[PDB]
């Protein structure tokens, strides 16, 4: 499993969400964050998604395309290993908790 | 060491905190985040806790029980490897920084 | 690559930013978070920085020094493995996405 973090332009959130939803991924966590530029703050949105290793390329692909504008500040995708997930309500683990 | 992230219902925060505190874990980081549902935002709370590997099962156990309601949307526990921690004020490392 | 997370006193943000900037690191993500104390909330700032393995010691060093006050609550540095990064706008990967 992988924990995919996406930092994007706040206005691209719906496009990213619908795009992920189009590939069966609806459960995401959104966080309001800030970046910097010339030194002012620049509002951004952080999306965290927990996935199976097999979904990595598809996610990177759909997310890139959906978050894209072509103007600087489009954002980045970060990938890290997710060792375990537990669905609190049922106690289901990993893929059953995704 | 492990970095345990817990996404829960905002109103279950105190129960989770007191539960963790009951097992000697008081230092947590809380973040306000959002999830989605049928497509509206749903407020959530993210708790990040840095722990020793030996505390993983106990944490998963106490946290699950404390965050539980039985209604959907209870949340999830995510587990990742924590390679190093440094307590800024003293320079203490890892377990001494926990 | 590594994902370095820094939790600090909100007022030390500029000092940390200028310090990182002094070593060529300008791209950071800032998040407003909360800690606890005796049980009240205590405002904090979370900075996430993506780096090459070779920058770890220098970052830990400059950040520690810059965030320091000597009073309790100074914060902590957490280190985790960053497996991949993709710059959305160009598709550049890893070091080219840093």
């Amino acid at each position: 499993m992988k924990l995919v973090t996406v930092i994007i332009k706040p206005f691209k959130l719906e496009d990213v969400r619908e795009a992920l939803s189009s590939i069966g991924i609806q459960g995401l966590t959104v966080t309001e964050v800030k970046g910097f530029g010339r030194v002012n703050f620049l509002p951004k949105v952080k999306i965290d998604v927990a996935i199976a290793d097999d979904q990595l390329d598809e996610v990177i692909d759909i997310v890139s395309k959906a978050a894209y504008t072509g103007k600087i500040g489009d954002g980045k995708i970060f990938v890290a290993e997710l060792q375990r997930v537990i669905r609190i309500r049922t106690g289901e683990a990993d893929e059953a908790a995704l």
